[PDB]
Parts: structure tokens; C-alpha cells; sequence
């Protein structure tokens, strides 16, 4: 008897299908305005897929809603203020996706040691012979920078130190340096070091107001001008204005992005006219496998709400 | 009192600075045949930059010649046949890049697994909505298939295996299947079996008779649909024309490619178009750490044998 609206397709199909068992689900894909408003009038549940915004709008029209999901952990596309209103329970889906950033993380700093797209593009133009002025970096005995020693951040710092014979050096405020030795890291309390010290720096923080634009120009500066940047965790934690003006003024080598400020990002972005800035699409948290991980939890927690039962990952636990 | 000519530069300005405390070297980049011509006519040892050509005229015409050194493994840019008749010595550099070949291969297979250099021009041309069409692979659980279990399919294979938790296969007729197991991967004596299982194929073999394009369009055919080929290895290990049918005719899914046949490839290689086919100028083996070690080991076999003392690798020992 009861309705759900998935406002995009899940990560994987398995959720959608676990939803179809109990209640009536739609699925409209890339929607228009018109749509949602129409499709969510009588639904009890909601699923949006990241960075699909849900409005203040839309909300009020839902005039049997109660539970919305997002698909991952961000939350920051839905209207939670008008849905704390309502007494309608949000919902996020956070932690299921440690392996795939953390392997995700390693592409992109191996892609960047490895010159990748730059070298591959100078063959696929006949120009072989740019092996004679560039030449890739060797990871070993290289000093990566940790920012954030949590679960993403542990993962990379294990595989880069022991695998891949890296030194590591972790920046957390909030973990006591054994956890650092626990994956052959050491834990620096001064952020500057890290900056002056790190060969490869990549971010993954909690965004927090602590976290918010901490990296800044002062930081870029303070980096090594032959170091690269990764940032895998959340757009905010980089001012992309002075991200811009590194990459432009050469104050460090290059960069790799998958996470966006705005998400998504605008067509006409700045950062995209630099090769040596490789990007994307905030996909490093969705593979099949941390998909199908994700669709289940959202999938639960929606039919959890319209049980009665209190789902685990309440973003606004208030209406409860 | 002996002149050497260095017809390339060395990978690491070290070699040349030891070179230069000994004898008397002349350095040309890029040079016209011409060149060669006027500058090995008294030179007593030549050091030879990959892949440049040394032919029986230049041999021919340097009175003084005593050793001629290339600069890593590949002799095959070398008249071999016109040194030996002159009694002149060959050597190359083998077995000084394992670490930076094995880096070269997991940045080749991770960046096909997350599917770089696509989702990068996706995001640049505005498409970051591309996320809604493809994901990345997560490489846990995957096979990884290797040819060839020498030093760098084994180092390659226990990264794989641990660090990445993949299942490790291995082809290699030379080697007992506890050379796998130390690595955590499996032997496997039906190369069949290695292509039908794995998902990433990577070609470490050394280059013989029987690897002589052992990757034909046959072995593609047994290839998952979904797997993709990295070769660091030897370009004749692979039949060009048959893995440009396979990735057009999608028998395979793409391909990583730092090694070519010939060497250096013609600038219209059919390759080129696909843009599921990445590539590297053979730089796989060429980090700064490779470089100054193939560079010292370059600059002291010349110098061995201008004072009459055997060096270690010696491609034509009948000279002796
Ligand atoms: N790109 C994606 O698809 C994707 C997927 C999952 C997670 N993420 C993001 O990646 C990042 C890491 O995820 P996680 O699961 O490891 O989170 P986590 O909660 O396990 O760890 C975050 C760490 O940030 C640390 N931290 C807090 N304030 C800090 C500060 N001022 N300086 C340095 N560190 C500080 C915390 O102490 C914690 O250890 C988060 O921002 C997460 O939202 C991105
Ligand atoms: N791209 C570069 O810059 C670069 C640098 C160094 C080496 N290489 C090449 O990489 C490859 C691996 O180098 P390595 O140092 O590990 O060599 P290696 O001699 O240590 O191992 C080569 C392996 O190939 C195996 N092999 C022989 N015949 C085989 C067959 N029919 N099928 C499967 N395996 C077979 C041998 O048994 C051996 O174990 C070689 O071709 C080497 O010349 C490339």
C-alpha cells in the first residue's frame, strides 16, 4: 500500500528491487522539476541520488511523506531544515565505501606519479620522444601527507607505506599517534611540516568548520612546489579559487580531483583548462560493490521508517 | 686519453660525470646520421640511448671502438652481428628498474579499472553527468592474470594479491608453483585457463621464440569481454594488428600499453584511435632511481673494459 519515489536509479539494482517487494516503487531518471512535484505527491518515501537537490518545494507537495534517503553520505543537496518541519525522517548512507576510495585514491596518485594522461596523450600526437624531457616518478622513499587518519585515510596510508614503501605522514587532530604506527605512519601534529615535508598530499577529512577551506593559498604556498594534490573526501575542504591560482602560478605540480565545490560542478569550471588537473565525477565511492552496499542500506532504512522502526543512520534524529 | 661518445643522453647525469673522470666524453641528443658519422671515428667506448639505431656504417667507421653499451635491457636497435665481427664488445644494463616497472604496471591497472583518462575528458568537456552511465571496477576479488613470473610478475603479483586483495593467477612454464604461492598467487599450466579467468591480463615475460607474439588474436578471443591487457613487457610479446582487430571488434575491453612493436612506433599507429587504448613512451623502466643505477652501470662497463676487465653483461661473450 505503500508508495516510493526513487529520484534517480540507485548505485545498483538489488535496492530497487528489495524496495519492489513491499511497497509500490517509481523511478524517474534525470528528472525535471515538474516531475518530482508530480511523482511525489502521495509517496511515503523518498531516495535521491547524488547530487540530485530535493526542495523545500517538492517536500511540501509530498503530503504523505516520511522518510527520505539520500544514496551516500552527503546530505548537503537536501532541503533537511523543511524536512525537520514536517517531522519527516532523513536518512544517510555513509561508511560503505572505504575499499573503493581508498583504491580510487591510489589510482589517481599513481596516475600522477606516472605523468599518465600527459604521457599518453603525447603518443597518441607522435611524440614518443617526450621520453627524453620527462621522466615518471619513482612512489618509493617519496613522503605522502595524510590529512584525516580515519577509515579512508588509514586504508591508503597501510597500502602506500607497506606495499608501495612510501613514508607516510598523517595530520588528525583527533587520533592518538599509535594509530598512525598501527599502519606504519607517523602522526605529525603540525600541519605545516606535513605541507613542507609531503611529496604527495591527499586529503581525507571529515568536512567540519574546522576542515572547511583549509586548503587555502597559505597552504599551496607552504607546499613543495614539485608535490601534487588528492583530494577524494569533500569538495569544501579545498578553496578552489586558490587551487586555481597554485596550479596557475606553479606554487605545486599538479592535482587529482573527484569531489566538487559546487556539486555538480559548472561546465566552465577554471580548474578544467589545466592538464597536469586530473578529474572524477565523484565516483570513487561507487563501484558495483559499494553500490550494491549502499542501495541495501537505503533500500533497509526507507521500509525500516515505514515500519516503525528506527533506521541507523538518522541525519536529523529530532523528529524521531 | 680514451674518447667516449654517449649518442643519447644517459638517464641520469651521474654516468656522465664518471665517465668524464676517466676519459673524454662528447655527448649529441637526438643526432643526424651525419653526426655519428664525425663524432665515433676515434671514440674508444659508445654509449647508445634506447631506441636509437647503431648500424654497420657508423661500427664501420669508428677505428678505435672497443665497447659499445645500451642503455637498459634491449640490444635490438644494435648491429650486433657487425660488433662481433670486429671483435668489438656489447652490453647492456638488465634487472635495474624491477621497482619502478611494478609501479608502472598497478598505476596502468588501476587506471583502467577506475577508468582515468575517460572519466577525465568526460568531466572537462562538461559531462560530469557521465556518472550516471559508467563505474569504476573495484579491483578486490578481481583476477588478475600474470605471464611471465619473474622479478617483476612476482613483485607485481604480491602487490596485487595482498595489498589489493586480488586473485592472483600465473602463467610461466620456467618456474615451480611455490615461486607463486610466495607471492599468494596460483600457477596455473594451461595458459588457457589464465586468459578465460582473469579480468586484468598482465604480460611480464621475457621476450623468446615462444613469447614471440604468444598474445595473438586467438589468446584475445579467449579473453573475457570485460578484461583489459597491460603489457610493460616486450612489444613483439603481443601482434599489433590482432589486438587492433580486438579492441575494435570488442573482444577485450581495453588496454594499457608502455611497450611497442616496432620501437619507436610510427606516428600513425592504428592504435592511436581507441581511446580504451592508453600508452606510455617506454618509460615503465625510466624513473631518476633506474636511471642512475642503469647509468653507473653503463659508464662502469665502459670503463671496465677500457682496462681490459670483463664486465658482468656482455651480449656477445665470444668476443672475449
Ligand atoms: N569521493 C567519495 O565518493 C567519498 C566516499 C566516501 C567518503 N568520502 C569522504 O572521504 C572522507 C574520508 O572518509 P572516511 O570514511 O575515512 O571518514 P572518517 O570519519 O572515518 O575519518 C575522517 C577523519 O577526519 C578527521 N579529521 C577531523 N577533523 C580533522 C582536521 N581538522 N584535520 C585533519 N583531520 C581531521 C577525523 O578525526 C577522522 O579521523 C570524508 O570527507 C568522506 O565524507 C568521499
Ligand atoms: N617497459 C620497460 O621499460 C621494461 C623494463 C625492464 C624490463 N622489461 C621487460 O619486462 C619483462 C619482465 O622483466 P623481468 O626483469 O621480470 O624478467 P625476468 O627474466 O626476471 O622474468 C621473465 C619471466 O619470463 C618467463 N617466461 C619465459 N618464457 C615464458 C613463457 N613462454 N610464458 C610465460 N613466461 C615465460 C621466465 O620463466 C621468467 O620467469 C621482460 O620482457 C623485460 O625485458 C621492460
Amino acid at each position: 500500500n505503500h508508495k516510493v519515489l526513487l529520484i534517480g536509479k540507485m548505485y545498483d539494482e538489488i535496492g530497487e528491487k528489495l524496495l519492489a517487494e513491499y511497497t509500490n516503487v517509481e523511478i524517474i531518471k534525470e528528472p525535471k522539476q515538474h516531475q518530482i512535484h508530480e511523482a511525489i505527491q502521495d509517496v511515503s518515501g523518498v531516495f535521491v541520488r547524488y547530487p540530485t537537490k530535493l526542495d523545500a518545494q517538492a517536500i511540501g507537495l509530498a503530503k504523505n511523506l516520511k522518510v527520505i534517503s539520500t544514496s551516500g553520505f552527503g546530505t548537503d543537496a537536501i532541503d533537511i531544515a523543511a524536512a525537520t518541519k514536517r517531522g519527516i525522517v532523513v536518512v544517510n548512507n555513509p561508511g560503505l565505501s572505504t575499499t573503493a576510495v581508498t583504491e580510487h585514491t591510489l589510482s589517481m596518485i599513481l596516475a600522477l606519479a606516472k605523468k599518465l594522461t600527459f604521457l599518453n596523450q603525447c603518443v597518441k600526437a607522435g611524440n614518443y620522444l617526450i621520453r627524453n624531457q620527462v621522466q615518471p616518478i619513482q612512489l618509493e622513499g617519496k613522503t605522502l601527507g595524510i590529512v584525516g587518519l580515519g577509515m579512508i585515510g588509514s586504508a591508503v596510508a597501510k597500502i602506500c607505506s607497506t606495499a608501495l614503501q612510501m613514508r607516510v605522514l598523517a595530520y588528525d587532530p583527533y587520533v592518538p599517534s599509535g594509530k598512525a604506527d598501527t599502519v606504519r605512519a607517523t602522526l605529525v601534529q603540525d600541519l605545516d611540516y606535513l605541507l613542507t615535508e609531503s611529496d604527495f598530499v591527499s586529503l581525507h577529512p571529515e568536512l567540519t568548520d574546522e576542515t572547511c577551506e583549509m586548503f587555502d593559498l597559505e597552504a599551496f604556498k607552504k607546499m613543495k612546489p614539485s608535490a601534487f594534490l588528492i583530494n577524494t573526501s569533500r569538495g569544501k575542504v579545498v578553496r578552489q579559487p586558490d587551487l586555481v591560482t597554485a596550479i596557475r602560478e606553479k606554487l605545486i605540480a599538479g592535482a587529482a580531483i573527484d569531489v566538487f565545490e559546487p556539486e555538480p560542478p559548472a561546465i566552465n569550471n577554471p580548474l578544467y583548462e589545466f592538464d597536469n588537473v586530473i578529474f572524477s565525477p565523484h565516483l570513487a565511492g561507487v563501484t558495483p560493490e559499494a553500490g550494491m552496499a549502499a542501495a541495501l542500506s537505503a533500500a533497509n532504512q526507507i521500509l525500516q521508517v515505514l515500519q516503525g522502526e528506527k533506521p541507523p543512520y538518522i541525519i536529523n534524529p529530532k523528529v524521531w
